[PDB]
C-alpha cells in the first residue's frame, strides 16, 4: 500500500555438473534469465571458497552518501579499517531500530527504505566503501602470490572465483591489450543498512556478476534489457537534469528511484534479496539498483560473452548518437581476435567473423561517401598507438580505429567518418583519410576466423 514489493526473480541450483562451466550453464538460463533483467545463483552446497582475512588491517576510504529519492549523484571512480567500519555499522543499524540487527526483519528494512528515500524532512546519511582490488585491500577469493592451503588451492582456478572470469576464453574482453582496470578487475565493496546503488547499467551494455562472500543480505532490483528506453524516458519525465550532457565518464549522473512508480508507468521490475554464497548476474542493457540491509562484503566484476558481440556494436552506435564517451574501442577488440585467430576456440573465431563482416560492409559505405564529399589523399595510421583522449570524434566523441579525417589545419583533430562536416571551415580537398587496414588487409584476416570456425 505505502510499497507493494515487485514479483520475484528467477533462483537458479545448479548441480555439481551444471555448475562446472560457468559460461555453459549462463548461456543455458539465457533465455529465462532475459527476460527479467536479473537472476539469482546458488551455488551446489560444499561449494564454499575459504573467506580469510585480518579485520584491523585493511584499510580504506570511505564515501558518503545521501538518501534522497530523484536526487543527483555521481558513478564512482578519513579511513576506516574493516573492524571500525563493522562497529559504526552495526551501532547505526541497532540504534536507528532500537532492536538487536537480527532480527530486524528484511521486509521492514525494505519498507522503512522506501519510506526515508521520499520523505523530505529526513536527512539521513551513510557510508559505504567501493574500489577496485589493490595492495591496501584485496579480493575476497584466493589469488597466487604467502602460501596457501590445500582448499583455497582448490578454488584458485575455479571459474566463479571472480579474478578469473575476465581472463577466460569463453569471454571475448580478455583479449584486449588496451587497459581497462575499470571494467576488467573486480571490483570490492563494503555495505552497511540502507548504502545504496543508483539505477544503471553497465558500460558497454556488458553483464556483470556480483558475489556476496559474507554478511547481511543485499536487496536488488531488475528490469529486462527490452525495456531499456521505456525506463529511460519514465526518468526523463521526472528527472531531466539527470541527462544533461557531460564533459567525462567521470561525470556521469544517476538515481535512487522507487520501482513502484516504474511499475505504474508499465515498466516491468523484479526484486531479490541476494545472502551470504550467493551470485546476482545482470544480463545486457538490463537496468538495476538495489541496497545493503546490514554489514556486509560483496565483488563484483563485468564480462561479455559471444552473445554478446552484437549487442556490443548497436551499443557504440547508441554512445555515438548521444555523445558519450566510450571505454574501449569495439573494432579495435574485433582485430585483435581476426588477428589471434589460430589459437581462438572456435565458437568465438566464428562468431567474431559474422561482427567482422558487417563492420568491414559498413566501412566500406563510409569510405565511399566520404570520397565524394572530395577528400582525395589518404595515408595509413595505427590508431592504437594513441591515448584514447587522442582519438575521439571532436562532434561525437566515439574511440576511432577503423578510420577518421585529419587536417593540417587543426593538428591533433580528428573526427569519425560520420562527422566529416564537422572538422574546420578548410575545403575537402585540404582534408586527409588517416586508415588502419585498406580493404584487401580486411578479407584475409576475416578468411583466417572462417578456417579456423572450419
Ligand atoms: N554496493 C554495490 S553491490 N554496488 C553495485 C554497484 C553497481 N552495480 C551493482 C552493485
Ligand atoms: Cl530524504
Ligand atoms: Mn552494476
Ligand atoms: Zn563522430
Ligand atoms: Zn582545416
Amino acid at each position: 500500500s505505502m510499497f507493494l514489493p515487485p514479483p520475484e526473480c528467477p533462483v537458479f541450483e545448479p548441480s555439481w555438473e551444471e555448475f562446472a562451466d560457468p559460461f555453459a550453464f549462463i548461456h543455458k538460463i539465457r533465455p529465462i534469465a532475459e527476460q527479467t533483467g536479473i537472476c539469482k545463483v546458488r551455488p551446489p552446497p560444499d561449494w564454499q571458497p575459504p573467506f580469510a582475512c585480518d579485520v584491523d588491517k585493511l584499510h580504506f576510504t570511505p564515501r558518503i552518501q545521501r538518501l534522497n529519492e530523484l536526487e543527483a549523484q555521481t558513478r564512482l571512480k578519513r579511513d576506516y579499517t574493516l573492524r571500525t567500519f563493522g562497529e559504526m555499522a552495526d551501532a547505526f543499524k541497532s540504534d536507528y531500530f532500537n532492536m538487536p540487527v537480527h532480527m530486524v526483519p528484511t521486509e521492514l528494512v525494505e519498507k522503512e527504505f522506501w519510506r526515508l528515500v521520499s520523505t523530505i524532512e529526513e536527512d539521513v546519511t551513510v557510508e559505504y566503501g567501493a574500489d577496485i582490488a589493490s595492495k591496501e585491500f584485496g579480493s575476497g577469493f584466493p589469488v597466487r602470490d604467502i602460501k596457501l592451503s590445500p582448499e583455497e588451492e582448490e578454488y584458485l582456478d575455479s571459474g566463479w572465483n571472480l579474478n578469473n572470469m575476465p581472463v577466460m576464453e569463453q569471454s571475448v574482453l580478455a583479449h584486449i591489450t588496451a587497459d581497462i582496470c575499470g571494467m576488467k578487475l573486480p571490483w570490492l565493496y563494503v555495505g552497511m543498512c540502507f548504502s545504496s546503488f543508483c539505477w544503471h547499467i553497465e558500460d558497454h551494455w556488458s553483464y556483470s556478476i556480483n558475489y556476496l562472500h559474507w554478511g547481511e543480505p543485499k536487496t536488488w532490483y531488475g528490469v529486462p534489457g527490452y525495456a531499456a528506453e521505456q525506463l529511460e524516458n519514465v526518468m526523463k519525465k521526472l528527472a531531466p537534469e539527470l541527462f544533461v550532457s557531460q564533459p567525462d565518464l567521470l561525470h556521469q549522473l544517476v538515481t535512487i528511484m522507487n520501482p513502484n512508480t516504474l511499475m505504474t508507468h508499465e515498466v516491468p521490475v523484479y526484486r531479490t534479496n541476494q545472502c551470504a554464497g550467493e551470485f546476482v548476474i545482470t544480463f545486457p542493457r538490463a537496468y538495476h539498483s538495489g541496497f545493503n540491509q546490514g554489514f556486509n562484503f560483496a565483488e563484483a566484476v563485468n564480462f561479455c560473452t559471444v552473445d554478446w558481440l552484437p549487442l556490443g556494436r548497436q551499443c557504440v552506435e547508441h554512445y555515438r548518437l548521444l555523445h558519450r564517451y566510450c571505454v574501449f574501442s569495439h573494432d579495435e577488440m574485433i582485430c585483435k581476435m581476426a588477428s589471434k585467430a589460430d589459437v581462438l576456440d572456435v565458437v568465438v573465431a566464428s562468431t567474431v567473423q559474422k561482427d567482422m563482416a558487417i563492420m568491414i560492409e559498413d566501412e566500406k559505405a563510409l569510405r565511399e561517401t566520404v570520397r565524394k564529399l572530395g577528400v582525395i589523399d589518404s595515408e595509413r595510421m595505427d590508431f592504437e598507438l594513441l591515448p584514447d583522449d587522442e582519438r575521439q570524434c571532436v562532434k561525437c566523441k566515439t574511440t576511432c580505429f577503423m578510420s577518421a579525417i585529419s587536417c593540417s589545419c587543426k593538428p591533433g583533430l580528428l573526427v569519425c567518418l560520420h562527422h566529416v562536416k564537422e572538422l574546420c571551415s578548410c575545403p575537402p580537398y585540404k582534408y586527409k583519410l588517416r586508415y588502419r587496414y585498406t580493404l584487401d588487409d580486411l578479407y584475409p584476416m576475416m578468411n583466417a576466423l572462417k578456417l579456423r570456425a572450419e
